[PDB]
């Protein structure tokens, strides 16, 4: 690949310190988020990609869906706290854009409960200040690198990814440009 | 029911000329469009209560699949054209969103020839001045309705469903209620 600086990826005016080596943002009512996570599989493929030392971090955004998606962003808080987000990011995207049975924030406690997480120990960690402390940090980091949309990558605080300059006729060929580049980024 | 302008359907602004009776939008990326077709049965339950004379359209759309979506649009275009719709729904919306074995055209035409399309007649329609003039035909519908998102149903170019408001405590009378809707609209 022939990587530009306007194509695969931008640059940050004001590059963010101490950032996470790899920052992706979403949010469970952002439609190519919901596709990032079910049919391409982007965050698995780019930990793939990436030395096993590599720190992947993820955050919920509040600017989708209203006031459930402020109580997503606090829901995604208490999956990162119990370390649970492998267990609810599918009956979440799945609740709120398939199937649209997830309504307010008792719908999404039910979310947790089907997956096998304890209801007391959901409102333990729902009512936290670690999870308070989690919010806050999704939405300073947001903050930082200036997002205005979702899904989002950053690496190193420096570089952003653009998929939009990527070639989207084929699903893999598509994940295969996306990884590659965070990887070259990476390493820049 | 008591039928409302504003609850259970909208009214456009600018009305569309010789536009079908009953025109759905949607697109195989789609999960709510997923839910609509593959679990709710939405085209077919409208059928079933529509008065007879009554012709269903269903028009595919391309908000999140960049060419691979172009692909699906030409696709279903070829689908109208063979009158194999009810043949290839199914297998195009598991191979997008549950089997993840569609990842380019080369996998829809071989779901097209699984289902009994030869090859060749695929790529003959594929390649059809017919279904150029549906792909044209989809995007000039979309374009007239201004159309936001997906799934979407218009009733003689002038009035939209409104799911929003309707009963979703229980998907059987979400159902019924969206069909009923549809055949009041169809009698106005
Ligand atoms: C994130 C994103 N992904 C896209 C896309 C990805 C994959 C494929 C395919 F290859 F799987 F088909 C198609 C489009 S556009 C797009 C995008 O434009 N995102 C933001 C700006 O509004």
């Amino acid at each position: 690949a022939q990587y530009e600086d306007g194509k695969q990826y931008t640059t940050l005016e004001k590059p963010v310190a101490g950032a996470p080596q790899v920052l992706e943002f979403f949010s469970f009512f952002c439609p190519h988020c919901y596709q990032f996570e079910e049919v391409l599989h982007i965050s698995d493929n780019v930990k793939k990609k990436l030395p096993e030392g590599v720190k992947m971090t993820k955050y919920h955004v509040n600017f989708m869906g209203g006031d459930l998606g402020k109580d997503l962003t606090q829901a995604w808080a208490v999956a990162m706290a119990l370390g649970v987000e492998d267990k609810v990011t599918v009956p979440l995207f799945e609740g709120v854009q398939k199937t649209q049975t997830i309504r307010s924030a008792s719908d999404i406690r039910d979310v947790f409960i089907n997956a096998g997480i304890k209801g007391e120990e959901y409102d333990a960690a729902w009512n936290s200040f670690v999870v308070k402390s989690l919010v806050a940090q999704q939405e300073k980091a947001a903050a930082d690198v200036q997002l205005r949309g979702v899904p989002a990558m950053f690496v190193n605080g420096k570089y952003q990814l653009n998929p939009q300059g990527m070639d989207t006729s084929n699903m893999d060929v598509f994940v295969q440009q996306y990884a590659d580049t965070v990887k070259y980024l990476s390493e820049k």
